[PDB]
């Protein structure tokens, strides 16, 4: 599963990954309502669910 990142989100905390608008992201794991780990590039964790699309 891919998804869209439609905003930059800047990691603030240790299990949060950065991403920027328009990046296409490998997805992990979504169980969680809020919080989504992803893959960007070669790092893994968090992003807000709401700044992504699946594709």
């Amino acid at each position: 599963e891919l998804v869209l990142a439609l905003y930059d989100y800047q990691e603030k905390s240790p299990r949060e990954v950065t991403m920027k608008k328009g990046d296409i992201l490998t997805l992990l794991n979504s169980t969680n309502k809020d919080w989504w780990k992803v893959e960007v590039n070669d790092r893994q964790g968090f992003v807000p669910a709401a700044y992504v699309k699946k594709l």
